C-alpha cells in the first residue's frame, strides 16, 4: 500500500495472508471454511494465515491453515485479467472471534463516490521497494466508469472498477494482490492490477466482487 497508514494490529479481522514460504498475496475470508482472493494469485501448496499483523513475528492470534481446494473462476483470462477472482477451501474451519472474522459479500454494487477501506502487506514505494511487515491500510474512494475507462482505454471491462486518486500518491501495490477492498461493511473489489503503483491518472482496477455473488454462493455450496 503506497500513501497508506498502518492499520493496527487486527482492525482488518477478515483480511487473510496467502503464504507458501512467504507472503506473496492477501485475501479475504468470508466464511469460516473459504477464502476469496485474485485468481492471478493462484499457486500450489498454499497456506492461509489468519489473525496476522506483524507477517514475521508470531504475536499469538494467528490461525494457519492449509488450503485444501483452490478454485481459479471458471472464465477467468490472464492477458486481460477479466474475472480475476479465486476461492480457497481451508482444510479446517478457522475459529471466528474478534481478531478474526468473515467479510459479508454485497447484495449490490457500490456506487462511485463511496469511500472503501484498501489493505494489505504490499510495497509501500511507487518508484523503489521497501515491504511493510504490518498491515498496511488505505481509504479511497470508487471513481466513476468514465474516469476508469479514460484512464485505461480499451481494459476496463464490467467486472472491474477503479478506485483510488487520479493525482497519483496513494494506491495498493505489489503483494497487494487479491486483498480485500470493503465499502459500507461489504467486500465489494480485490485488488487486481493497474499501471505501476501510485503513478498520476493511473488508479488502482479491482475485480467488482457483486458481478460474482452468484457464483461464489453456488460453489460454496457444492464443495
Ligand atoms: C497482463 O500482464 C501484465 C499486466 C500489467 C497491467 C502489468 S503492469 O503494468 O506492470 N502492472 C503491474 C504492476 C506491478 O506488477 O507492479 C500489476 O498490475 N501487477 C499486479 C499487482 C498489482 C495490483 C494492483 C496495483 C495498483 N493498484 N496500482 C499494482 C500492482 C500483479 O502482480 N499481477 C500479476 C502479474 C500480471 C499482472 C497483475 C504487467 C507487468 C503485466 C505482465
Ligand atoms: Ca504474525
Amino acid at each position: 500500500i503506497v500513501g497508506g497508514y498502518t492499520c493496527g494490529a487486527n482492525t482488518v479481522p477478515y483480511q487473510v495472508s496467502l503464504n507458501s514460504g512467504y507472503h506473496f498475496c492477501g485475501g479475504s475470508l468470508i466464511n469460516s471454511q473459504w477464502v476469496v482472493s485474485a485468481a492471478h494469485c493462484y499457486k500450489s501448496g498454499i497456506q492461509v494465515r489468519l489473525g496476522e499483523d506483524n507477517i514475521n513475528v508470531v504475536e499469538g492470534n494467528e490461525q494457519f491453515i492449509s488450503a485444501s481446494k483452490s478454485i481459479v473462476h471458471p472464465s477467468y483470462n490472464s492477458n486481460t485479467l477479466n474475472n480475476d477472482i479465486m476461492l480457497i477451501k481451508l482444510k479446517s474451519a478457522a475459529s471466528l472471534n474478534s481478531r478474526v472474522a468473515s467479510i459479508s459479500l454485497p447484495t449490490s454494487c457500490a456506487s462511485a463516490g463511496t469511500q472503501c477501506l484498501i489493505s494489505g502487506w504490499g510495497n509501500t514505494k511507487s518508484s523503489g521497494t521497501s515491504y511493510p511487515d504490518v498491515l498496511k491500510c488505505l481509504k479511497a474512494p470508487i471513481l466513476s466508469d468514465s474516469s476508469c475507462k479514460s484512464a485505461y482505454p480499451g481494459q476496463i471491462t464490467s467486472n472491474m472498477f477503479c478506485a483510488g486518486y487520479l493525482e497519483g500518491g496513494k494506491d495498493s501495490c505489489q503483494g497487494d494482490s487479491g486483498g480485500p477492498v470493503v465499502c459500507s461493511g461489504k467486500l465489494q473489489g480485490i485488488v487486481s492490477w493497474g499501471s505501476g503503483c501510485a503513478q498520476k491518472n493511473k488508479p488502482g482496477v479491482y475485480t467488482k466482487v457483486c458481478n460474482y455473488v452468484s457464483w461464489i454462493k453456488q460453489t460454496i455450496a457444492s464443495n
